[PDB]
């Protein structure tokens, strides 16, 4: 979820997680990806 993705140092996006970063999780009810 969105604070636990912030929690753990990652950041949610609706878009592709930036090329340096992985997906993790979800956010925002399902919507969004977790990137670290």
């Amino acid at each position: 979820d969105h604070y636990n993705c912030v929690s753990s140092g990652g950041q949610c996006l609706y878009s592709a997680c930036p090329i340096f970063t992985r997906i993790q999780g979800t956010c925002y009810r399902g919507r969004a990806r977790c990137c670290r």
